[PDB]
């Protein structure tokens, strides 16, 4: 689904990347707002 790439990172990316998460951690950044548990 490059679409959903090309349409996470027109998004993603342009809204928020190109200031300090950049792409990389990235990963991390956004699941952390979307995922992270903090249990441990």
């Amino acid at each position: 689904t490059v679409f959903a790439f090309a349409s996470m990172l027109c998004l993603l990316n342009s809204t928020v990347n190109p200031i300090i998460y950049a792409l990389r951690s990235k990963d991390l950044r956004h699941a952390f707002r979307s995922m992270f548990p903090s249990a441990e």
